[PDB]
């Protein structure tokens, strides 16, 4: 069951098709613009495929001929510019674009980027707010948002860091020259890089079912301990308060 | 000179056995259960172990057969299950754990991991607190917490990210898959990889002995540096404070 | 156009020698002392130095026989022993090496550490301040403080950690041993090692003509996101509220 939308395609896939059930899906959300470029229905309906998600075990998000190339200048221009030197309303703008990389961020369930070819600027800003990051040989990273004047402000200078290092991201940042499959694995921007965009998509299917045959809640904690941002004593103490309201007999039994 | 718990061995050498002084030691703590793993009695010895290093310049941690196996299910299920669901009587129950993890991350001087074969769960969390890890070739680090429904909250979720960062981390926790030796020393988790367990017992000792050596006091305002998690400034003017009161002429003049 | 000051020397070589416009330069920071060691009146020249790059739009920091091997023992002697066990007194001595350290990490403007030889203890520490690190084969980097007795109070502990990891920052403070240019690589402590000293500088000219080029004002917003150390939200918002100020029309035109 496929939901089409201007500039993105969502696809779930139940887990179990025979049963009478209602149980999960493995969602795909397809970046499907030209070289999954984002422009302004970009951000009003991304945010939307996302609430579509409350049966989703896991979403993957691809592209179709590249990931993507990123913010569309021109098309953007339009809501940009008319905002440039109002803080207040320049905020505005870029709170429809934060709708989708925060709200990526913020998924309960596991996250697969799975890359082939160029992923760029907003491209990579939007990966890095992933849980897993997955490649083809043929894919080049980079954050060239410095050329255009500006200052990456979608996530990537906060979150990046997290992922590669503070001084390979101002490599990205400071230089914005791209870099390629094999120095995005020793970086650890991707934890597996697989022959061709085919392969990629078949490992991302597979290593989706594996996360799904997980239970759900703690893949959950996991993530929000990850991503809380809390100094170590909060951090810990609360991922304690989620097993205690999470933990089941059953699934100790089960693993 | 050797002290055997239950589930612990700890065993202390002093560096002089000559002269009529006393000095210091280097202290060697092994998990001695089956397989490493970790029972009522091990929350227990841990932390006394722990408290006999008063004397000691250095503590190499290691297994036996393996490393350690983690947390074993059925002898903690007992005080676990009847707290599920209360989040006090949770916290109560993991605070006795965190005991263990929690106080070798407080320890004033530094902490060798020695790890050879499986290194698991509570393992990995534990070695995660340590100052230095070594391994053996054959060792293999996963944390599965997710496949028995738990999130891992003994402190791997807090401390791995800055070893490894943070999606070397979730690749780990979300899948629960073990790596090898090479990864590790790849991802940085360790910093030497020898190629057996006697090799890797070794030069844990050299290790030990060549910071036996070093003054004390700058080893562990190092280690409290690099620990605080305070906000740059912060911690800045806590090392400088450090070294205003345990610099010496003398250790310039020998050094 | 060269100043010479007792332990460096700073030249600033206009980016266009044509026209007649005051453009930008880029300027080159040579430590010039005995192996390029830190004495009393480096801490005193190195901040004049900085004062004069206002109309810089790079700084390339570099060495001569070596990079540097940091702190000169001797010299600085005279002013740390009488403030030994003086909190208040020793503060206001490393005050003024902090004005180095700290003054550089501040810098407006992209700072290219071009490392040949040694780099140890200050040296190192200084280099973590910059935002992009190149070497040669020959590089040899360490922070030997802890052999002194000494904690690394200019800035090293708070700050490799975020370009190396935690546990590969504890290996080098705490055996104060030293990685050569291969490792630093792996580590991530640079970005490219170059075959020789006279490459590695013609790399850094380079790299500095590259980042010239570039918008000054997103570099700038670029360098104060990473290193802001704020929360994330945080960051994230300062830098939406960097390009409302910064961002033109004419930058993304061009670009």
């Amino acid at each position: 069951q496929s939901m089409t939308y201007q500039s993105i395609r969502l696809t779930q896939r139940p887990l179990s098709q025979d049963g009478t059930t209602q149980g999960g899906t493995v969602a795909t959300l397809t970046l499907a613009a030209k070289m999954g470029s984002m422009g302004p229905a970009f951000w009003q309906e991304f945010p939307q495929a996302l609430s579509e998600l409350g049966d989703a075990r896991v979403l993957i998000v691809r592209g179709e001929q590249v990931f993507s190339a990123g913010l569309d200048v021109k098309s953007n221009g339009a809501a940009i510019v008319p905002a440039l030197g109002k803080p207040d309303a320049f905020k505005a703008v870029v709170d429809e674009m934060h709708a989708v990389t925060e709200g990526l961020a913020a998924l309960p369930m596991p996250v697969i980027a799975a890359v082939h070819g160029w992923c760029i600027g907003a491209g990579l800003e939007l990966i890095a707010g992933a849980d897993l990051r997955l490649c083809s040989q043929d894919a080049r990273f980079s954050l060239p948002e410095v050329k255009l004047g500006i200052t990456a402000d979608l996530g990537g200078l906060q979150r990046l860091p997290h992922l590669i290092g503070r001084g390979r991201t101002a490599h990205l940042a400071l230089t914005g020259e791209a870099i390629d499959a094999a120095t995005a694995e020793r970086w650890g921007l991707v934890t597996e890089v697989l022959p061709d965009q085919d392969a990629l998509f078949a490992r991302a299917e597979a290593l989706a079912e594996h996360l799904a045959a997980l239970p759900a809640k703690a893949l959950e904690g996991t993530k929000r301990a990850l991503s809380d941002g809390l100094p170590h004593a909060e951090s810990l103490a609360a991922a304690v308060r989620w097993n205690a309201e999470h933990m089941t007999v059953e699934a100790l039994q089960a693993g």
